[PDB]
């Protein structure tokens, strides 16, 4: 399947065993956001689901088929790939919906289902909006869209914003310097320093912070689900051009994710914004090696380049450079092992 | 073929090493003082029992423990690693001139082939609870390289049980499953997979700290000789218990901790994670009931810790208790290999 | 075939008049200052409502309230009393020498025949959450014997509700109700009796008092008119609710409070029991929800708390709460008639 | 039926909805000198129960039931006339004894059983032993127990001993002298006081005590169950001589009680005594109206008459004297509203 030919196996084991949680279930119900989100931008475009036929890809406990159900749906296909599937059934019984919602088990690549939809619904974004790589899979889900059919979330926008923090960019080396003794109970560690250094560097940073350390405004990525093919997210070259609101030391980029759901009666945003309260998804910062000096009024120019790998993630390579210096800096990242500092 | 492949899910093997192969990972280990320092101790202070003798290092990380053995004056140190670490323990060896004394071995314990018989075998086997990682199978595995009448540093592990009361963590654990209980979560009825919930949620053996005082009886010991122990007495590990109750209450679950030896013909050295004693990075593991037992002070509490060693280098826990006079009685499973940390 | 008996069973009535038939209980209400302070202001501020009126005292106990009355210049004072209680306050009348104007009359107010009809009616008639005991029917029922131009004092009731969020609370309950999970209780399996444990435990009113803090909205009000209202008015008590919630969090339950005025000639007396006043012996009264709500500021919350008489002289309560936003709902079953006294 | 005869209907219908709680069952299960030494009891006598037919009393939620279940019986009839019967009944069901537990709802004088029994179970102690009046359905559901039969309970033992406490005492007087003012908001309450004196006095007092208290070895009344007939317990008169082992002056009598489970292999016992720990049914104490003086040495003579009435409980009347002085005094008491002192 399209699934398996882009997925190391390993990976796709531990990935699954992890969603066959309850308690990762509640961690994501328990985000109001994102769950009063969801359902406001489905009942308020209730003309987009009554008496529709709906697919819901990855539907876990199957809250979004619920809330499709709500908003008056003829037929609901919810797909899990997850032993989540098995809970989702009961659920389903139990909230006399067997009617209505068909629980469909295993990879929405590998599942028959009988016919067109008229839209597809789904939660597939991860940190930075592309990591778990799900977009594809909701993607590729649109080969069972009707033509005149949408898509919730209907486009999704990543957004990059260069970002000054002298603290975390120094305590990488505080913690890197361990190694840098002549003595560890007699032993010599030095020779490591660099490797470790080099290891936290690779580590994108999950947490929050002010956006007073935010030095320009965000440059936007979008990405319309609705004309999207999935091999479009198999590569995604971000370019940027900052322009710089403050002057100071640029330690890295920040990253954070709107999705849109852009119904008949109206379009509701999810947004994960440090503007905007607190999310499952937190924000993502990702260092350069070294910090570059930009002056308010400069322009802060270059690429993140995400590479999908076999490890349902991806590689981030930034380059940046400050045009009017031509001082420049540059990182690559490994998305799928996050450094978790909230 | 091999023991290690034939006990062994790939999946869990690749993502285990992986962790492994990170300096941040071997940074924590080797900043818990009183674990590097004792074993420091255990092997300066038995100095001759590695003064020109062979020595085989298990799982030798970045290989802090080679460099005791050759601080100690052993003439040859095996230092056998599978992780990617093992090349950063190549370099330390270098940076250190211990080049003539420390050959590092790339590989599993279980594969890699040994020029000759060694005389004394190091290693730190002991995972959470002791058990979690099965490590301690490829410490007991490595003596088919053991001469006849070698030592093995640690020489036995003494597992610790012992009755508590903590209804805070009791209750903590349930109102996090009582999310479950909601009968219209955003309209949803969740109330079917209650019984699901708690069962998931108590599975999770509690890694923290304790005040002893919450103990209800002197603890049971079960002592396992590395020396004596074959590889497989470890598949299925059945521990029986008898405590004599101090004091009156309701009995919450079992706390475990750990003891290991290190005979030495100069000393016996000890290294201690009991709640009396300083913490280390194990912590105390505590087994919770998924409803208490009440018992007063005189009665006895009986029963058996079973543990089933897995395919994903962890063990499947059940444990039954009940008191002797009233035969009231509790049975909960539990999944060590993946706890709640608290 | 009297109003009372029809609406109320023997086996209530008689175990409720033995209650009040102890002195014990009548120390316990006079002194509470609040409440007996209060009462005496209001009569005695509104003397001209008083002097030289025929007034009734229903439920008069030890007859506290008609020595108030007399106080303030009555020219007579029928005090109906169905406890034993009515042979202490006649005790009283006489050592107090009031023999010429205070009249008790022993019986139920639904029962008893007066002489005279009357200028103005006097009583407490409130329970816990004001509409237990469901003496407020037989303050109402008294009317047949008010003037057309007669007052009651208290003259109206002003029932009070909000959310309120308390975890420790909610826990303690549930605390109790884990009793009853236990799979081997002394080799027996009790399991099976967990949901019925759990919906006893949540029957229970909650009565004691708590921090103003813990309250999540304004109240909503809900007023009874004792001049205006009728008996059967209050068979059927449903109090409307939508809350704008001023702060993020779980709702476990809606907290409970009244208060009432004495609308005189002169000025109004308010009696409080409101978390923000001084404590009476009513406390505040909370009703929980088995399953707490969240609800983020800005949201409401609405639903109906219903209360249904029934013939144990109390209500059978249900509550319905649910966040407009998400349908997050929650309901309960309170028995009013034997709430847990927490305080 | 005799149960009818001799309880009013106001009374039962209270009783048992008391019995109906599962917070009741909860309370009683959580005392665990009374559970586990009835477990106890039967368990350690296997051989009275092994194979045999029992009749369970006033089973509430089932748990003797059980016990004997788990000691071999063949065939257990369970009793129970409030609605707790329906719980017992889940409850033999999930744990799989349907086959050997016959719940009979209803009350014991009324229901029938299919055959005799080889011995029967109950718990029917009440505070100071005979509350409640279970008592007399234990002995009437003798009817069905074949001439061999076992009674577990088998006897019961009554314990009375005179004590000193002056703080209690005087704790009357505090509170009665509520009613000791002229002017409480211009009431003069004084002509109560002795009324509220009188109330206090007719309260037995449920706690416990420090048995340095006692100024005297207890006497001793016993009811021996496989012997006793429903009458025996009208009227129950013990006559006590008491010699005094301290001096002092001597507030009231403390009561308390024993019963033996006494089986084939073993006698069990269940104390309530203030030496032994403290249990749910605490002890009991009946205050004189007015103390006696007695020196070590002398003899305290008289009589404790308890009364049944048909409120399921006792009118006490105590009478004691000083031999050596002819010093008097006597109370009157009302079993069936004790006061809770415990704290
Ligand atoms: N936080 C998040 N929302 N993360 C992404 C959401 C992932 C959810 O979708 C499921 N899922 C992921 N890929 C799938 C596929 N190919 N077919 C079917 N179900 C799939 C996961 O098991 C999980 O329940
Ligand atoms: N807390 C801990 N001390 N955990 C255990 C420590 C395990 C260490 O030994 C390595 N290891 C584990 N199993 C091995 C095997 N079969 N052959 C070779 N190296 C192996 C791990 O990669 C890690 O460096
Ligand atoms: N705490 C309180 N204020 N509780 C309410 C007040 C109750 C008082 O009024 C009496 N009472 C109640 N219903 C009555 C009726 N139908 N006729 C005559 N007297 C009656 C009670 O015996 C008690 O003295
Ligand atoms: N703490 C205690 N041991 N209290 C006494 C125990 C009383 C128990 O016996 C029941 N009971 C009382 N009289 C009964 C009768 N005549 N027939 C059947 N069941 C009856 C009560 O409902 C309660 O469950």
């Amino acid at each position: 399947s399209v699934f398996s030919e882009r997925t190391e196996e390993s990976s796709a084991v531990q990935y699954f065993q992890f969603y066959g949680y309850l308690s990762q279930q509640q961690n994501m119900m328990q985000d109001y956001v994102r769950t009063g989100t969801y359902q406001r931008a489905i009942l308020q475009n209730h003309t987009d689901f009554k008496d529709k036929i709906v697919l819901d890809v990855g539907c876990g406990s199957g809250i979004l088929s619920f809330f499709a159900a709500q908003a008056g749906a003829r037929k609901i296909y919810a797909v899990e790939a997850s032993t989540m599937a098995q809970h989702a059934e009961v659920l389903v019984k139990s909230n006399n919906l067997t009617d209505r919602i068909v629980v469909i088990p295993g990879k929405v690549e590998e599942v028959s289902l009988p016919e067109q939809v008229d839209i597809i619904i789904s939660e597939p974004m991860g940190y930075m909006l592309f990591n778990e790589r799900m977009l594809e899979s909701y993607l590729h889900a649109k080969k069972y869209l009707k033509p005149s059919g949408n898509m919730f979330p209907t486009i999704g926008d990543v957004h990059l914003a260069p970002f000054t923090d002298e603290q975390l960019y120094m305590e990488q080396f505080t913690k890197a310097n361990f190694w840098y003794q002549p003595s560890f109970h007699g032993v010599d560690l030095s020779a490591l320093r660099g490797a470790a250094v080099d290891e936290y560097f690779r580590q994108p940073v999950v947490d929050t912070f002010d956006i007073r350390i935010l030095m320009a405004k965000s440059v936007k990525y979008t990405v319309n689900f609705l004309e999207a093919k999935e091999g479009d997210l198999h590569r995604i070259e971000i370019p940027f051009k900052f322009h710089m609101l403050h002057s100071g030391l640029v330690h890295g980029l920040a990253f954070w994710f709107d999705v849109a759901f852009i119904g008949s009666i109206m379009t509701v945003w999810l947004s994960t914004a440090p503007t905007e309260p607190l999310t499952h998804w937190y924000q993502v910062r990702c260092l350069f090696q070294s910090p570059l000096f930009a002056k308010a009024g400069d322009t802060l120019s270059g690429t993140c380049l995400l590479i999908a790998n076999k490890r349902q993630s991806y590689d981030i390579s930034i380059v940046a450079q400050v045009d009017q210096t031509g001082s420049k800096s540059s990182n690559l990242l490994d998305l799928k092992n996050p450094f978790f500092r909230y």
